[PDB]
């Protein structure tokens, strides 16, 4: 009895609120986004409610499928996914849209989408961050006077499928949750919340960039072991390492996330440059001395303390970096 | 009645202009694009007018929620945004409308939708910048002699959200203003204005772009400390510097904004790259020299006075540099 | 008759599930993107059904082709394709839909479509790597009490186009299957399955990555046939070895997958990079035993072993690696 | 009396054609694609006609405003952009459509548009080029006979807001033109043009090419006034000037467009590198020449002529060189 | 007479094919894709038939243009484009649709497309390889027993804009071909074809990348007229021309597509790089000589003839190289 009845006003209209229940099965994470700090999610969003405009005879008391192109002749609740960027429901080759109806009235409806929400990521602690994420369902038109939105069976209305999967984080902690949100200029509505943890694989940032800065770094310390008096077999090998150092920071940040802090890998590739830096101040310091006692010499008519005393500084300077460094960021 | 009223016209069609009142919340700014210099945010637009043709009995002036299927047969304001290149309204699970009409024909009418609009940005104090944005609402169709265009409430007619975040910027100072628009074709409109302003975080490019060049000036500074006897040391560790001072610029140079004039970044990496320059040519005027020198001794039968002099000069140079520019820019 | 029946519902409605036959054709595999983990297909699709509602006299027994504006005034079914990311029909000069009805009601129903579909990779032994992936097939609305979706003709029914071809794989061994799946909260239905496998081509990563590492590999070991007394020969020789493998690596490193565990290329990459790094330090034990017996003959007052032995111990190593390397990734 | 009347038909349907007059607002250039050659530019497009099928009593002999959505209902003129690849309507909050009918049948119609076309581009002068650009507007299915499209007052009917500019163009000598354009097989139909001018900004392509290669150039022509014994010296800073002119050019190449003939800053840099390689091989031949009489003049028992004159010769070239490239480019 | 027929059925319905002409005008080409191996273009396309049903009654024997609102309630052909990958017709202002009728029913219907089309292209000779292209024509839901699809001129339907043009490829050659096809499972299907090929430019790549390599090839041979005692200038040499070499391979390799293949480009810069490599080696061989020669001198207490043999050897086994090259490629 289709078209017998106003279906622009809600079941109940002018009276109670109307319960909806919500369950949803998630089947996809797609992308994550660093820079615009946001990831995609496909899902199926499934609706509970009743309506006794919509009973029909029958002996049987099952419910029953009907086409889909039904459900723009009928009320139907209208929620949508707040903080979201773009979203679009799926329709090949039809309109990814189920309905069910039983006899007392009783309605199942459920949609197949895809959703790009944002999330406020920190980068403190990168590549050993570990983010939290959320998201958010709640009806639009309606206030929680005339509309009350709840979890159909609570904590175990959330499904996952086996086959999530990220290739760069690992995902866990699937739960939902619920709030009461308050606009100044509408009035108060009923949020639906769900959270997951995503912890990053650090094997790739490690072996990509941790092991050739400190190849490089005790690269020189090899100028520390040879005879002072070559002095162009001293200067090249420390300008190289410079130069090297220096390509090896520009191919990293060709990839990194940019923040108004320092992450860690940062504080790291900028130490190794210091010591580079300084181990070239030193031998130029050490050449200085000897051409200096040179000419005192001859006024007057080994090895240097410097180079033995720093060829035990430097590795023990670099090993306590080491060890507070990955004492604090374990 | 909806059937009843010929709603392709105005309410007071024929007669003095309806007034209309606007109210906004902003939801998010996503992102700044400074290769098209433009924006991107998602705002809701509420509006709020009378129309007596959608009164109706009641008995306790309160408003009530429609469906949203009806805002196509009934009359709207015709809103749209100036200067913007793209935009849309967000349409899942359902359009995103609230429609409300009070018995006596209040209407209240809400979109969510997210828009792209254009601003002038000014990078001649880049990174240190700070540029100005606004967002500008206006009729399309109706001149004021039609529609009547304000602020619902003054000045407190917009609120932001309390997470509303930028990875680059600060943002600061949001308000409203009104202006008259003119065109010589139409007439005359009223315009709404949102503005803000916002600051760049300087310390990550500090750290990437301004630290290494002044390292690589010092190393450069080392040759000076060099005996002179020893060419194929001090030769190959300007050309060296050279190279690296080349790479760093173009790494720099990759991520950078193009406009048809200098950048702060600019003049202090091309400074950088003239004092390598000069160190050079100074190592070899002092060559040359000692040539001469022990060629007139030849036909005849200590440190030389240009290095001495530079060990002091390049630095206060650099330093009476550093102390004018950031004294100008800071 | 089309305005006489009631096509919201199915044939068969409230009795046995109507079977519904499958053909596809494949026209063109489009691409394979290994950082999202997707791939792109389009395919003819044709449904196979009977409806004794489209029935009309005649004397032939003959197919009738209509426009195909009928599609959206008759029942049809919902199919859909599971773990797809998007997806939408071709619809230039018109829609591709094709409708052929025969005088008893036996529809052939086909459709021109594109997808978008993930799949799971596995690149631990890329670039030597082989995967698999599958397209499915099934109802949204109905479950396997409703409607009973088979393939028409066994495994006969799966074409493909001659023209199919990818530049960096080998496809082969199409074929298709069945499997029943459940859902918590619908119901059970039926999957239709389209497998592929793909076998990549390594002519293009054996030019670009091996062979140069090996060469600059073979490049170092020239070291340890100079002779020991030229310092500020030998050391730049091996500082810029580094350098150039330093480059190579991250010009590789630009166009490979990121994953959490280890690839073949970087095992070979990183092993090389070693290897120099090693015949520089090796350099420098020579030089600091040749300064230390200088000084103790003084005091007191050829070829060194280590080349000697290294111009043989160097070469076996790499062979025998490579060997290693060879048998176990084939 | 919209419902009164047949619109699929003309005004004047069978007799005279129909004028139709077009006035056109710019208000932006959003971008301009060098590689793609074509920009994209938003603009209000207005229509003027007469229909007395859409008179109506009145009083006051004004215009008056109607909603827009009788656009949809009525006659409208069918004008496309030719040699156009894309375009579209804006559509928030509704589609912005302007609808103006006077008493006597006078219709104004406006609309907002945004279109990316294709402007040809000759770069045999880059950076120093001057391109001119048109946009196209023709009626797509009425030929002259029966639709005749004219600028609506002459040069007069083009405005321009104040704010368009471009961060790379000076735009110049906005104008309009009329053609008419002939079609084999269909007719013969009216043009308009908007023509304008762009002119690029050279500043920024000077600093960052053409000084650094005259740098590096004059860093070459360094190795003339050192000592001719000093070979370990003089070689190793022409290799790596070599080197870091190739590192410059492949920057640079990563920005350039890519035309089968050959621009301005090729030949400059080509002609630098030309210059360093010269000084390489100069020399190659001081030091042959020194080593033969060398050994001459051991088997019997001062500046080289060549060095001299390069110190001279280098820089009277290249000074030449620039003194006629910068007079046939200007 | 619209609504007295049931446009459902093609004209003919039951009886014998209906022939229908087809006419197209190349409006642009508009790019060219090597990665997707695609190409986009925009044409005009005419279809002719006809149809009594569409008999007015008239005195001038005259075609009548009618809106193209009216293309929605009448028959019309269902031409696609076969192995396209996405499509779409320009709709700005309003839909790009001319429909023409005669009094006795004749009908020309056209549309202006943009069309995405696969191409297999072959890149074994590349940069000099030359390329065919098609774009292909057929109905979707009428076979050769319902529709007849034929040129409506022969070869004269086809006509070309004289502003057609690419930036890297010449157009020659476009003509029209005709073909029969067969699909299994509904029937025989008649094509259309256009097709053009496509020529390459070469100054690009031969001023970018083979030029250099040249060069660098060149400069390695200058280390045979250098006296053999300076080591530490001969090996530098060498090891530096190794490492611009590779640079050079890499910056050109970013850009070039990949095949299973090996291109013409890759050889010619692989050959390079195994001369460098040899010339590396040569020196080495020469030293290590020298050293023994010296110590069985001690022992027993000119320039080398493999350097004299290379300085003949290796310019002109590159001139062979070359001959041969520019004589199998062109
Ligand atoms: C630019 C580079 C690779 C380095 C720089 O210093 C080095 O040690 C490298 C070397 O290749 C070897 C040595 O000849 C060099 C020189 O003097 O400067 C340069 C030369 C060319
Ligand atoms: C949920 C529901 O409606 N259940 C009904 C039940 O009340 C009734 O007794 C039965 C009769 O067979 O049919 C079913
Ligand atoms: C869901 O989990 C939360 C975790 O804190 C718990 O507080 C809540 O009681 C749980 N609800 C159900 C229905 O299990
Ligand atoms: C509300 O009702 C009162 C009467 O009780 C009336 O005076 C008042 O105008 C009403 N307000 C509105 C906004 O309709
Ligand atoms: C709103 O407040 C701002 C605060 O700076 C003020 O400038 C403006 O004039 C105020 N406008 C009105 C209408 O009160
Ligand atoms: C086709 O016609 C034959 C008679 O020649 C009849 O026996 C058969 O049932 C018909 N088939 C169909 C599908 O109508
Ligand atoms: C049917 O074909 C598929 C194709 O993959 C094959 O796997 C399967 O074994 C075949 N089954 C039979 C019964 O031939
Ligand atoms: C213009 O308007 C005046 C009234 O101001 C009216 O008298 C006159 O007839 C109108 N002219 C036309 C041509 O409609
Ligand atoms: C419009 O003005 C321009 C100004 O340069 C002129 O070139 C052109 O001929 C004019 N056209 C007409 C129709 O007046
Ligand atoms: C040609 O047109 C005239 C009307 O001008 C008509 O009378 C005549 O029948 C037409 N001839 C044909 C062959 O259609
Ligand atoms: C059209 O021209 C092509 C050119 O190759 C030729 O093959 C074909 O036979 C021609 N057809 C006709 C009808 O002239
Ligand atoms: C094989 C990876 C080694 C990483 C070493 C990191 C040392 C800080
Ligand atoms: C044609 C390239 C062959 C590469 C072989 C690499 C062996 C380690
Ligand atoms: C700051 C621009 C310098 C341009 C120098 C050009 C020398 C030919
Ligand atoms: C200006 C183009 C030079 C091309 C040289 C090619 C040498 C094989
Ligand atoms: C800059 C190093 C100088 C050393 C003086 C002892
Ligand atoms: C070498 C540091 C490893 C740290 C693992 C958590
Ligand atoms: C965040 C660092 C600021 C430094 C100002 C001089
Ligand atoms: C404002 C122009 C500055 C140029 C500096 C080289
Ligand atoms: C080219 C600069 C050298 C200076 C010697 C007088
Ligand atoms: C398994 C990690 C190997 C790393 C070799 C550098
Ligand atoms: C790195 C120096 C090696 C010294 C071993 C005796
Ligand atoms: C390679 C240059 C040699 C010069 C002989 C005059
Ligand atoms: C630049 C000074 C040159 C002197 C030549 C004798
Ligand atoms: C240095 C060349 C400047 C040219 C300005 C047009
Ligand atoms: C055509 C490929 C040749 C490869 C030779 C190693
Ligand atoms: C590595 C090549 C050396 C040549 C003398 C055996
Ligand atoms: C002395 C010049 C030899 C040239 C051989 C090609
Ligand atoms: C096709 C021209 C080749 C030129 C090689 C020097
Ligand atoms: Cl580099
Ligand atoms: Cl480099």
């Amino acid at each position: 009895r289709i078209d017998d009845h106003d279906f622009s006003m809600r079941p109940g209209f002018g009276g109670p609120a109307i319960p909806v229940g919500v369950d949803v099965q998630v089947e996809s994470l797609d992308s994550i986004s660093e820079v615009d700090m946001d990831f995609t999610m496909t899902l199926y969003l499934r609706h509970y409610w009743k309506d006794e405009r919509l009973s029909f005879p029958s002996t049987n008391n099952l419910s029953m499928t009907f086409d889909g192109r039904l459900v723009k002749k009928i009320w139907v609740p209208d929620m949508f996914f707040v903080h979201s960027k773009r979203s679009f429901i799926h329709d090949t080759t039809t309109d990814n849209v189920m309905l069910r109806v039983q006899p007392d009235g009783k309605v199942l409806y459920s949609l197949r989408v895809t959703v790009t929400a944002m999330c406020n990521m920190d980068f403190s602690r990168f590549p050993l961050d570990t983010q939290t994420c959320s998201l958010e369902i709640e009806s639009y038109a309606y206030t929680e006077d005339d509309l009350m939105l709840y979890w159909k069976k609570g904590n175990d209305s959330l499904k996952t499928d086996e086959r999530i999967s990220l290739s760069q984080f690992l995902i866990q902690e699937f739960h939902t949750t619920t709030k009461l949100a308050f606009y100044s200029s509408t009035g108060w509505y009923n949020r639906l919340y769900i959270n997951f943890t995503l912890r990053r694989h650090i094997f790739f940032f490690l072996l990509q960039t941790y092991f050739p800065a400190t190849l490089m770094v005790m690269l020189s310390w090899v100028s520390f072991w040879i005879d002072r008096r070559a002095v162009p077999a001293r200067v090249p090998l420390g300008i190289t390492t410079v130069l090297t150092m220096s390509t090896i920071i520009t191919g990293v940040n060709a990839s990194m996330p940019r923040v108004s802090y320092i992450k860690a890998v940062d504080i790291y590739l900028w130490v190794s440059f210091v010591f580079v830096f300084l181990s070239v101040l030193e031998y130029a310091a050490v050449n200085y001395l000897t051409t200096v006692q040179e000419r005192k010499e001859q006024k007057l008519r080994d090895t240097h303390a410097i180079d033995k005393y720093s060829r035990i500084i430097f590795p023990a300077a670099y090993i306590l970096f080491n060890l507070i460094y990955w004492s604090i960021f374990s």
